[PDB]
């Protein structure tokens, strides 16, 4: 333990996604959107609470 945050049966899903998303479909339509849901979703977010020093 250290964080707090669904791991355990997590990886389940993770393990079970080996045969539909993972092979070819890295998180579901496309990674694109992953790093758009991210930086779009994310863009101020993370970097106003990086550089909070």
């Amino acid at each position: 333990r250290r964080r707090h945050i669904v791991r355990k049966r997590t990886l389940r899903r993770l393990l079970q996604e080996r045969e539909l998303v993972e092979p070819l479909t890295p998180s579901g339509e496309a990674p694109n959107q992953a790093l758009l849901r991210i930086l779009k979703e994310t863009e101020f977010k993370k970097i106003k609470v990086l550089g909070s020093g």
